[PDB]
């Protein structure tokens, strides 16, 4: 159950990587920013604190992941008006569809993986 | 269910990782040394060959795994005297009571784990 629990990272962190080039960090991220983003800005700065904290990763490899995001259309950011040093990340109605479909796809690979 | 396991993976690693200085991969190799050089000496371009077969990593990967293992005195190597300079990797019998004590140790970590 220790080598199957293997299995199970690597068999499903391989799919993830092969199919949408991301990690499990980058999921972790997403899976947040979900939860403290759906259609509403929020600060950069007050998201990396939660995060940080509630998932354990350096500030450094969160922007990683948050710039993969974005980059890759899953996320996404505004900044200015009023303050050109105030940026906001959010989930807009297309990020949230595509948010739906990563999800199923991947946790029913995981459901699929607990079994064989 | 996604974020449940990435939550698993991440404090098992780091629990691997800090009381060990291992990580998953080099459990996964020596449960394989386990299964294979328990009663013999085996051949390490043999061990590699059966090992991508059955644990799908990169022979870059298991060079550095298979090393670790031996420096941490956890597997043993001996090098042919007879006319090959070739590598042999093996369990003797220190060895297989560090794996018992290792894996009694993690598994029942993760079985901690896996109730929250």
């Amino acid at each position: 159950t220790l080598l199957g629990f293997y299995k199970q990272y690597k068999a499903l962190s391989e799919y993830i990587d092969k199919k949408y080039k991301l990690s499990l960090n980058d999921l972790a991220v997403l899976d947040l920013t979900m939860k403290h983003c759906k259609d509403e800005k929020v600060l950069m700065q007050s998201f990396l604190k939660t995060a940080m904290d509630e998932l354990d990763l350096s500030r450094t490899k969160l922007l990683v992941s948050i710039r993969r995001l974005i980059e890759k259309e899953r996320l996404s950011k505004v900044r200015s008006s009023k303050d050109e040093r105030k940026i906001y990340i959010y989930l807009n109605n297309d990020d949230i569809s595509k948010f739906n479909a990563l999800f199923e796809d991947v946790e029913q690979f995981l459901n699929i993986l607990e079994h064989h």
